[PDB]
């Protein structure tokens, strides 16, 4: 992963942006990521949310 | 060595310029030394990168 610049991830002031981005990111689905490329050719029929 | 001033390389706010230089900065080839100097005044056949 490399979601920090160096050092800022263990910065003190930074914990609260780092929290957050830890928070956001998840570990890498490869197959959730080739279906969002998918869907975004694929017909819709049923409603995304 | 002597690539920083004293205290600045165990200095907090100062460990991004410190990678940076210690990323830069290698052991001291005396053959490669030597070896840039002579450059300098050796005549170019094969293009220098």
């Amino acid at each position: 992963k490399r979601y920090f610049p160096e050092n800022l991830e263990q910065n003190q002031s930074a914990a609260r942006l780092v929290s957050a981005v830890k928070a956001r990111a998840s570990e890498a689905d490869i197959s959730s990521i080739h279906l969002a490329i998918a869907r975004e050719v694929s017909p819709m029929f049923n409603v995304h949310e």
